[PDB]
């Protein structure tokens, strides 16, 4: 079996990066909608026997991707192709991976749920929003961080990182803020935003030692960036020299371009798992760090029956 | 349909009360061991048609429990009951939720697989290690909260309550000691071990301010008690007056009695989704907040139809 | 796709043999406990693309060592083994093969769904309880006999062989008791221990002629050794000369050990699909018929995609 | 939900018993054949929320017959039945119940398979071939016994049977043989043909007394008679004054009726779970024992939510 | 893996010529029946790691036929063969592919489950009824068209095809119908067989103009042959020249040869998807389209991984 790459409509420079740093062309396909908008997949060369990979991010219009995914990975199954992987950088519906209200589905196992029904065979994700979602499925899931990446950009670009602290914008981000504090022997400190138990101001609560120094924000995600911009203006409250934000999926959805530009962030720093030319444009704040080669050396481990432990220790 | 609530050998007193609480004797079953340690279950009764409760908590002989619990939904299903709800106080495996090492088993997961192919409609659980363990299953999943009987043993117990700082004793807990210290609108603190990069000594960072201060440690578990004895130690270290250990399941394996005997705390309170006579009988530091109310409410609304989401407010 | 062999804790010098006739080194593995007594399984190397086979014996701590086995498959499953095959020569909960009760468990097959659902691709067993054991997986299973190795065993050990009569210990040995008269062209008898109507005493019919001859009793085990211990004071008691009691698995579990040393036995004659030095230890009459080379040329055959018929009619 | 009683083109004597039974009349069903031969079902009736009993037992066109019955319990299921139970008086394939040769089909596990993916959710059956048969479905199978009928037909017809002696025509025969011959307290024999080594004459052992006795041959099933017409050669070789053949299942295929004819059978009893009608009008030796009191009693049992244990004990 | 060639009992001729094409002998399969009609299927070589085919097609005996099937699938896969595919010339129970009744089974969806349970991987079949029963599986379904065969017939048999007219004897035959025509540039005509409101008398419509031309009538079967029948009937009373009748599958069930050697067609063609040497005794009209080149082509390219688009354009 040969590798074959095949994007879909979400992430398509993420795609072509992948098949440069594997040395290969993208596969055909055709992925368009039909006039009443159903999705329309027309791969346009065999799979049979072959190994294929789709990379389909969980970005932009978020269930027309998730159904060309869909359709993608049903069509290769059916086109009798030996393996079927979905590299999905980030996963849609992630958020909700819990039912803790009454009636609340957990759409995120509604989601690894069509993705085994498809005929998936593998998942390759990064830094999914909770690492349990390894558990939604019965096959291989590949939760590959960004970690290594994000500690090369901070050692490269904050010149005082010996001395800052890695802030958690909420609770759940503790432990990816702790691990980063370990790895870099820095400090850390958790923002709290409490319970909205009626219409007063929303006070975000403090824990930890931020004044005077570089304060860097590590979240996995800001979709509308309430969270990162709420933290920021909380440590500038609390005395932060500088605030970096540091997510791995860079959501940038509704107000979060304005809300970043008002903001008092040094840089916000994202990977490339969702497309960001057109952030990157209104927003003069924002880096990406590439993870392309990541993803390819997974890829590329997947196929050759390897490993992908390094990738979880180095940059390629 | 009748509810029938049926015992494995795990924690019968817990069985005891909620079927005392449902007004109902326990169903007949003999679990017991054959001669060559195989699990022998002999339910002595008819359960055609019957809406079949039994209750198994993950404790004491780990693996004996899981096999007791299986073999007992099966043969209730194949029994023709009408439905068959796993109670199971303490999730067996909840730890090993995810695949983060080189070959690491999803436990969790496998165990959800066994409890679904053995049969089961549904769990009744209390405060899932991970809330995600819920999207192992596509049954439905309660998971209920012991929170509203801490916060009530809370005010009832600690004088200077409302001064105090509820602290967590790893960064896996934040959002619990958030929740928490919401509902109390007390302060918080948290307290992380760092990863062990060599044999040097272990140390503790406390972010958060605990000096002269009461300090409730808040958890999900207490195992070997290593977690809250180190967090105990470090609140001390950090000026704390006084310092409690609330968790939900006591398990005090291997060395936890010793331990929390040569500790500081004004008490260590477990609830009884583990049988604690023989620990209290050890360690008089050790109270246990009966839940039985909880889940007998559980079970009684779950036969009925009617919503739990009263028990998350209140204790019954 | 490689070999590779890997042992849980039940069997350890077993899977040692059967690498040693293939080869090989056991892969390797750390199978222990948690403090909290749940199974801790470490797999330490790639499984990637590899035919892994896994040998755990129904046997000692039966619950313990079947969850590790089932732990260790769905750790090799998720760690993208090409095949993943389960060698389990005494097959736990065997004799629990049907629903001959009200409410009564089949846990054969439960056991069988519990290890298809951990990702069992193929079973290697010996001599099943009831072959239609076979039937309770959807996946080949292969039931090995140790009847060519019994044969062997005679014809090299019982002088008197030729004038021998083959004994049942009870009605359902019949047919491995006719068949291995058959191939050695000699007489046989059943025994048969009539029901307990009441709390009379056990009385045991014999129908065949065993008088003045030597009876060699063959059954699939010896748990208790109840059956055999009753059958072999029923022989001397008809006249027999001498007894033995050739099994093929020897659980020996309770009072199996003073029972035999106790009995009148010539030999009782196991294979090692259950480890025996322990019994030895205690009991000079218990042999011990090594079918590591049975295990070790079925797993290579499964390998090589070779029929396994050879071991049915020959002792590699 | 009501009883709804569907018969297929099988035994429609049977299924007409059963319903006068249950004071109920045939659902109307069509069950024809298209020209080329393909089964026609047309369900008369609306089964919505029904409980539906299909009457279909494995004799006279087998494989037409089965596929009756899997398109009958489809069309109920998908016709939204509330349950759909198969009642399988003679169990198809029940012989194929193991894998013993090389690629040999365990087609009595197909055949449960295929009820299941049909719809079934419940199997009502008589004296399967194998018990463990049970096994290999995850729904409930109800195996009922004839053995207390055969033992009123025993008390009631053979004047010295407190005299006789119960005979196995072959070594699987003999649980049933003993536990027939335990019931009765007489006692038991044993007949074993040796295998075919080569093309000699086929001898048959005896094992027991059966001189100037009656013997009474008990198996489970007579397909071509030529079991039950050896051992009874046997038998009257070795001294038995009368001996008679009680089976649960005639099938009575082939050249049995001119053997049964040619035979020195006092009588040939078997169950109606085959039609017998043709057969007794070409062999004045069969006699009919009705079960469709048990079956009956099992429908209504298995409706109304009660115990089928006492048609264990009793022929209601 | 190396092609495996099965031949059920239903087309022997037609595996014998798949075989022939493909270099290689039909493997060795004892396919008959027991005494009591069950299917016997005896498997005489390993297919261990064998890319297997079993040709039986749905004719003759249907049920019979089917189950073979069924059973040489599961018999394989337990056999450890590599891929199973059942190349199925004439699907069995096609004409039952929806439920437009009450109650009615939908028998081709029953029938694609009992192949997939059956173990199957892979599907190929010529003109399924209804293309959608591609739909009906879960796993790849070749449908192969004898439309290449059926347009090289006309042009090498029909000396005037250029100015025919081809002809629907039902509604649902037009698609194929228009199609041959825009093949042929052809004109078309359709005819209805209005539906039976009473007991009068069937009366036909045709929509188009066969006055003075040949009349080429193509459908996908002729069962009874009274749809093609009937439709000649009509094309004659409407003027047409001449009559030709071409179906793929030649069922030829109950009336059809007297129904044919009564019509005036100037040939009835059929492709030997189904054995038609017994048919052509008794009708000298049938003539047969050799599809084995079609079946060993889409055999071969399945088995080396290749397209088999080619064979829709192309007769090898
Ligand atoms: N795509 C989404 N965008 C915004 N909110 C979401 C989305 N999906 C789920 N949510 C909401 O956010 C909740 C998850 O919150 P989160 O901050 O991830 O963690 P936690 O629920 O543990 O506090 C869900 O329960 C739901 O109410
Ligand atoms: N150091 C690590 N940190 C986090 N996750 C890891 C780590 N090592 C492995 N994993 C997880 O295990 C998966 C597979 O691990 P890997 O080391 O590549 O080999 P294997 O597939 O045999 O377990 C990864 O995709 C990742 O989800
Ligand atoms: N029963 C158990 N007892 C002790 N340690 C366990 C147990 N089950 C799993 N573990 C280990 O603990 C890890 C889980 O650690 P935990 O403190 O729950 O959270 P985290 O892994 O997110 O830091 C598992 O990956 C495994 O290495
Ligand atoms: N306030 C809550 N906090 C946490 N979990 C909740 C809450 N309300 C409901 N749940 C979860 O939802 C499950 C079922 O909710 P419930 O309100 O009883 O009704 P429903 O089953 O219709 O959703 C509970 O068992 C629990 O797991
Ligand atoms: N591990 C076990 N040890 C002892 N008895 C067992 C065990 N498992 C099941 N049993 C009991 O033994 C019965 C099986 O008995 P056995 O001698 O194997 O054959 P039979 O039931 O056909 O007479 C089961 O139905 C159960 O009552
Ligand atoms: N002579 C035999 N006696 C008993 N069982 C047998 C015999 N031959 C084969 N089997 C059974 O069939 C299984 C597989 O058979 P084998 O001859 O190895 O090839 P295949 O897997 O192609 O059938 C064996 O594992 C065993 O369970
Ligand atoms: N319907 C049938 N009619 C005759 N023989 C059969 C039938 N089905 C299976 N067989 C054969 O008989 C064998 C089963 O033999 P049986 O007397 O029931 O018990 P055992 O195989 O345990 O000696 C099967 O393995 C097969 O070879
Ligand atoms: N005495 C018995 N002997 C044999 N089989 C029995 C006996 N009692 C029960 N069974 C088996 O158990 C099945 C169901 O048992 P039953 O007593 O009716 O209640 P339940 O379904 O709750 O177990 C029966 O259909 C039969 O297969
Ligand atoms: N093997 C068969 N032989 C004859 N008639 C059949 C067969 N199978 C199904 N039928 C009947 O024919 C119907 C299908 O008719 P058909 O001419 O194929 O198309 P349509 O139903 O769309 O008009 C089925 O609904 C059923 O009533
Ligand atoms: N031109 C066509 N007309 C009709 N069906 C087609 C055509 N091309 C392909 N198919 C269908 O698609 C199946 C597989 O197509 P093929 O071109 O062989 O490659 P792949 O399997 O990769 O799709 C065929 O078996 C057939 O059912
Ligand atoms: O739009 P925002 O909610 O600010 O950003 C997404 C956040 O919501 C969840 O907690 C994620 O972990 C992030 O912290
Ligand atoms: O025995 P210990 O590890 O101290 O207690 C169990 C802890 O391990 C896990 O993190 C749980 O959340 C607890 O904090
Ligand atoms: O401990 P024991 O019951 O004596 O030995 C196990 C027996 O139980 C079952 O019948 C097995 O076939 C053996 O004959
Ligand atoms: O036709 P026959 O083989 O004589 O009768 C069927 C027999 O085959 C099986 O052993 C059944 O148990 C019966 O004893
Ligand atoms: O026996 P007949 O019904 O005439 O031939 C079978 C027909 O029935 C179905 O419509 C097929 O498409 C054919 O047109
Ligand atoms: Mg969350
Ligand atoms: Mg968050
Ligand atoms: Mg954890
Ligand atoms: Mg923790
Ligand atoms: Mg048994
Ligand atoms: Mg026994
Ligand atoms: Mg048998
Ligand atoms: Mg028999
Ligand atoms: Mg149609
Ligand atoms: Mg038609």
């Amino acid at each position: 079996p040969n590798i074959k790459i095949f994007s879909g409509s979400s992430h398509q420079d993420l795609s072509q990066k992948i098949a440069d740093r594997l040395g290969l062309e993208l596969g055909k396909v055709v992925t368009k909608k039909f006039s009443n908008q159903e999705t329309c997949v027309e791969i346009g060369e065999s799979v049979r026997g072959e190994d294929v990979y789709i990379v389909q991010s969980g970005c932009g219009e978020i269930n027309d991707n998730l159904m060309e995914l869909l359709i993608m990975i049903n069509a290769c199954k059916i086109a009798s192709a030996s393996r079927v992987t979905a590299v999905i950088p980030c996963f849609p519906y992630a958020r909700q991976d819990k039912k803790d209200k009454s009636r609340a589905p957990i759409s995120a196992k509604l989601v690894a749920n069509m993705l085994s029904v498809a005929g998936a065979d593998h998942i390759i994700t990064m830094d999914l929003h909770a690492s349990q979602i390894q558990g939604f499925f019965d096959i291989p899931v590949d939760n590959l961080y960004a970690e290594p990446a994000v500690l090369k950009w901070i050692r490269e670009n904050i010149s005082e990182w010996r001395n800052c602290t890695i802030v958690s914008p909420d609770a759940g981000g503790a432990k990816r803020v702790t691990s980063i504090a370990d790895r870099l022997n820095v400090d850390f400190a958790l923002i709290h935003k409490e319970r909205k138990k009626a219409n007063e101001v929303d006070r975000m609560v403090l824990v930890g030692d931020v004044k005077d120094r570089v304060a860097i924000l590590v979240d996995d995600m800001a979709d509308t960036c309430g969270t990162i911009c709420h933290a920021a203006d909380k440590l500038l409250s609390a005395g932060a020299t500088r605030v970096y934000a540091i997510l791995t999926h860079g959501i940038f959805s509704g107000p979060a371009i304005s809300r970043i530009n008002n903001a008092c962030f040094e840089a916000v720093v994202v990977t490339n798992t969702i497309p960001q030319e057109d952030k990157m444009k209104h927003c003069s704040k924002i880096q990406v760090i590439d993870i392309s080669m990541i993803l390819a050396e997974a890829i590329r481990r997947t196929h050759n029956g390897e490993s992908v432990s390094y990738l979880f220790s180095h940059v390629p």
